[PDB]
């Protein structure tokens, strides 16, 4: 199939701050060596920025009056070796594609993300984390390497401990903005199955899900993360259902599934809005009955679960979450600032905004990467539904999260200011004398770039 350039209008998920830009389609490799050749001749003009599955709720995926590369059609899987590990694929292969074609190797995608449904170069360029960080880290720590489309129109092949490590590492996390990742080297995680043994909690507020968090069982689960409740008062407030396991062993998997430990099965026809279309409310579910019942189900050790059960555990409440019209907000605050993190809780529940849906995790060790996302300490990300006062809210949560030196997620953001971005960011200036170096034209931009000074 060939090229294709179409004006398109392109937001990123949270279907927020749209903008015109000239969309180029191709799986020839040559084709986009040429557009960026093309607009770096101009050699100063509206600039490109790489797309790819467009799961970024904000807009650094979109390039208003300029162009966008859409990466998607270069999606080959070159190889995988379960000897060394290593898969060497094109930047638009997604993380369902290459989960699946490499479990037949006994090989784990190192870092998964709440949706499969994201690019290797979107993974990278937003250093993406998963329920694993604290005992993995993110997705650019598991890089081998990968070759990056420079400006000057060159492809760079670049190392995380090689010659260019300043520039690779200003790649992972860098939203597109030091060129186009064309292909990749990715190391594996083994495995001998495609299951998880998981060990589930359910605490009464929050202070019992910090206890939890902190009383070092963390490092017995290499698997951690919470849904947390955001909406009820105190004590209430900031109690949660836990989630925590490991990849399972052929041995520990029941008899019944040691004849193919690494099958991946297919997802159900049912979800639960279809099986209870008028919800899972009874009258017990909010009295001691409920909290009961919810407590006992909650908690459990040793349970052996698929990826779908395990990973993705609210893909069963399917048609009924969230019911466009929402803001997605992440942060995470450093681990000491225990005390700061209850007050922001605090704060969020006070507020006259309701979020239902809420990720609770605890981050472990950072990478090296001036723009990486995560830092050790207490991650969440939470989902209000727009409404008056919100913008001016969360401009606050902006001032309490940097106040307590914590930062926002690129991934989720399309409303915090650039002074904002920059503080949370203290090594930014460092980042961005790598871009001016790799980028004197600015050929690569973006709507994001813009908004917060990237640029
Ligand atoms: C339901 C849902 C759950 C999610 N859960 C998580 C989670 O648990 N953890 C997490 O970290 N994130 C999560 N995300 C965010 C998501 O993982 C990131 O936004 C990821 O970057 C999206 O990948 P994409 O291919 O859709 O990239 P896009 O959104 O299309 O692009 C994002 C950025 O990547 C850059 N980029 C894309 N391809 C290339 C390339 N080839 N070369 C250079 N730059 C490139 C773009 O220019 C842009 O700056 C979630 C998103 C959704 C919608
Ligand atoms: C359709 O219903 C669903 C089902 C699953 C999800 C998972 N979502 C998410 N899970 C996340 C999990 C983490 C984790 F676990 F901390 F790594 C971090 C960010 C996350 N962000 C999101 C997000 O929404 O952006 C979101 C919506």
């Amino acid at each position: 199939v060939g090229a294709t350039t179409t004006a398109t209008r392109l937001t990123g998920w949270g279907r927020t701050a749209p903008s015109v830009a000239n969309v180029l389609r191709t799986p020839d490799a040559e084709m986009i060596v040429k557009a960026v050749a093309r607009v770096a001749e101009s050699g100063g003009g509206r600039g490109a920025i790489a797309r790819g599955l467009g799961r970024s709720y904000g807009d650094n995926a979109q390039n208003g009056g300029g162009l966008v590369i859409d990466m998607t059609p270069l999606n080959t899987i070159h190889s995988i070796d379960a000897d060394t590990k290593l898969v060497d694929i094109d930047a638009g292969v997604n993380l369902d594609q290459l989960m699946k074609a490499a479990l037949p190797f006994g090989l784990w995608v190192p870092v998964l993300p709440g949706t499969r449904q994201v690019t290797v170069g979107g993974a990278i360029a937003c250093d993406i984390h998963g329920k694993n960080h604290h005992s993995a880290g993110s997705f650019g720590n598991h890089v081998r390497s990968m070759d990056l489309l420079t400006a000057d129109g060159e492809i760079r092949h670049l190392t995380p401990t090689g010659e260019d490590a300043e520039l690779f590492w200003a790649t992972v996390g860098g939203n597109g903005l030091t060129g186009i990742i064309m292909r990749a080297t990715i190391e594996m995680t083994p495995t001998s199955t495609a299951y998880f043994i998981a060990d589930g909690d359910v605490t009464a507020s929050l202070d019992e899900t910090i206890a939890l968090h902190s009383d070092g069982s963390e490092a017995r689960y290499t698997y951690s993360s919470a849904w947390f409740d955001a909406i009820s008062a105190p004590p209430k407030l900031g109690r949660a259902a836990v989630s925590r396991g490991r990849l399972a062993t052929v041995e520990q998997l029941p008899a019944k599934l040691r004849s193919e430990p690494l099958k991946f099965d297919a997802p159900q026809l049912l979800t639960l809005p279809d099986v209870f279309p008028n919800g899972l409310a009874n009258k017990y579910t909010f009295g001691p009955i409920g909290e009961l019942w919810y407590r006992k189900s909650g908690t459990y050790r040793g349970k052996v679960q698929n990826l779908t059960q395990f990973y993705h555990p609210l893909d069963m409440f399917g048609e009924w979450n969230r019911a466009a019209g929402f803001l997605q907000y992440q942060f995470v605050i450093p681990t000491e600032a225990v005390d700061e993190f209850k007050k922001i809780i605090g704060v969020i529940q006070a507020s006259g905004h309701y979020s239902f849906l809420n990720v609770f995790k605890l981050f472990g060790p950072r990478n090296q990467a001036p723009l990486s996302f995560p830092i050790p300490g207490w991650n969440i990300c939470v989902d209000f539904p727009i409404k008056d006062g919100l913008g001016k809210f969360v401009s606050e949560l902006d001032r309490r999260v940097l106040e307590f030196g914590g930062r926002l997620y690129t991934a989720k953001d399309s409303r915090t200011t650039a002074e904002t971005f920059h503080a949370m960011y203290p090594r930014v200036d460092e980042w961005i004398s790598v871009r001016r170096k790799v980028d004197p034209l600015r050929v690569f931009a973006s709507d994001m770039a813009r908004r917060l000074e990237l640029l």
